[PDB]
């Protein structure tokens, strides 16, 4: 008997301004008394956003790490892991959100003769959280490419936050790649005109993404071909449309091109942008992440309507997280994702929402790709039954009682530190919860060691990405309850 193998490290996001929308650490003192509730319980680590927007504020390459720099120092201080989000996204902008931080002014300029920066949808709205894939090479910004940014922005941050990554406190670098760090498109923007459980809109509109469709249809003899018109708009339920209606045109010749042609420009930028990070982080003892957005709703449909506006080409026989999982493996990359917490019996029946259904799909892509996979929380939960189903997915063959289970998360990070989860009922269900990840073991520091990161294996094409859609298979059996509850 030895349950070690059986370990989940839990990690736990700090607040959205850990550093404040000035580029200033100003909570110090606050967040000293929170962390030291988080070592009481055993966490493992933090997770924070490293945003864009404050640091390389003032112009192009005056990156600002002081305010960073000094978060840091505290988080080592406490003994705390640490987890960096590489946050190329706007935090906020939506009613009424408490901390907006957009992307740097300098960045938006551009915007004003070249609003096509901007994924724009079939209305023409550009949304400002984050910058088109269209632009990724396109040197546009006084000479830089977005990609190029990217990596220039990650460079800084490797130089800057050496001492941090020789020490072993920052362990994983998570690559935003879309809004709210996710590998996305803005689908379902929520201030700007979509509520749950809206079917969502294509967002590909701006001219680069116009210009790229236009030359994939080309290539394929069908200049002609545009995107579809059928699509109805954000709050429409599928049957509203002819495209996503079941037996709709999503399944058409054109439907499917124009499908794989979305999904796979997600793929592609997140290929691209990956390479960069890992030419960044070569060598050092660090995970590299990106984040998986849990788009459960209509995944009881057949058309998806809601992964597939969002990017994620799912369907009943074509799976669309296990591309995205075969084009992470030559960069050792991991998967972050969402909705761990979430039981479908909590959602909506009108949502049509399988979140236990799309979390297996996900983990067992993930683990079919011999990915690490790790989870967030979707929404704040500080219950029991919400801990129990985290429990459930971290472990879902339960605990192995001689050596590792067969398939197990690699961590898991809770969404999000503040003062109402460090009190009363909510602290001491947090700590039950964080003891049993742990399998009933203390905390252990040398836990998970990551290898020097080793360069990207051989760029595959995205015919060879896309041979891991087809045939779908069946995700491994998890279990209806954790054999490890918190009670
Ligand atoms: O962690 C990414 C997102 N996961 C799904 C949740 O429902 C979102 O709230 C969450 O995004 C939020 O938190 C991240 C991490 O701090 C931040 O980068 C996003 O901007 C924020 O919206």
């Amino acid at each position: 008997v030895n349950v070690k193998g059986n370990y989940v490290q839990v990690y736990v996001m700090l607040p959205l301004d850990a550093v404040s929308v000035n580029n200033r650490f100003e909570k110090g003192d606050e967040l000293r008394a929170q962390l030291r509730k988080l070592v009481e319980a055993g966490v493992d680590g933090v997770m924070v956003d490293v945003w864009w927007g404050l640091v390389e504020g003032k112009g192009p390459k005056a990156y600002d790490w002081s305010a960073y720099k000094q978060l840091f120092e505290l988080v080592q201080k406490a003994g705390l892991k640490l987890q960096a989000i590489m946050s190329f996204h706007q935090c906020g902008g939506n009613v009424g959100d408490a901390v907006n931080i957009p992307i740097p002014q300098w960045v938006r300029d551009v915007g004003t003769r070249d609003p096509d920066i901007f994924y724009t949808d079939g209305h023409g709205t550009r949304n400002i959280e984050y910058l088109t894939l269209g632009v990724d090479n396109q040197p546009l910004f006084h000479g830089r490419s977005a990609v190029q940014m990217y990596a220039d922005y990650m460079t800084s941050f490797r130089e800057n936050m050496k001492e941090f990554l020789d020490a072993g406190v920052i362990v994983d670098i998570e690559v935003g790649l879309g809004p709210a760090g996710e590998m996305r498109y803005p689908s379902y923007p929520q201030s700007h005109g979509w509520s749950f459980p809206g079917i969502g809109e294509f967002i590909c509109y701006d001219k680069y993404l116009q210009a790229d469709f236009k030359a994939a249809a080309a290539a394929v003899g069908h200049p002609e071909w545009e995107f579809p018109n059928d699509v109805g708009q954000y709050n429409d339920t599928p049957e509203r449309t002819q495209f996503f209606r079941d037996n709709g045109t999503y399944l058409s010749e054109k439907g499917r091109f124009f499908l794989a042609w979305y999904s796979n420009n997600l793929i592609k930028h997140g290929d691209r942008i990956l390479d960069e990070a890992n030419k960044v982080f070569l060598g050092y003892k660090v995970q590299l992440a990106i984040k998986i957005s849990g788009i459960h709703w209509w995944y009881k449909v057949p058309s998806h309507a809601a992964e597939l506006t969002a990017g994620y080409y799912n369907l009943h026989d074509r799976d669309g997280y296990r591309t995205i999982a075969r084009m992470l493996k030559r960069h050792r990359a991991s998967i972050n994702f969402t909705c761990a917490e979430m039981r479908d019996s909590e959602q909506s029946s009108q949502a049509m929402s399988a979140p236990e259904e799309l979390v297996q799909q996900v983990l067992s892509a993930g683990w079919r790709e011999g990915l690490n996979v790790a989870c967030e929380n979707a929404l704040p939960r500080y219950d029991p039954t919400a801990y129990n189903t985290i429990l459930r997915n971290a472990r879902p063959h339960g605990i192995n009682q001689s050596g590792p289970p067969e398939h197990k998360l690699f961590g898991f990070t809770y969404l999000r530190l503040s003062n109402q989860l460090v009190e009363g009922q909510n602290y001491a269900n947090f700590k039950t919860f964080v003891d049993r990840m742990h399998a009933n073991l203390p905390r252990d520091p040398y836990v998970d060691p990551m290898a020097p990161l080793p360069r990207s294996g051989p760029e595959i094409s995205i015919e060879m990405i896309l041979q891991a859609a087809q045939p779908k298979l069946q995700p491994f059996p998890f279990q209806e309850h954790t054999d490890l509850p918190v009670g």
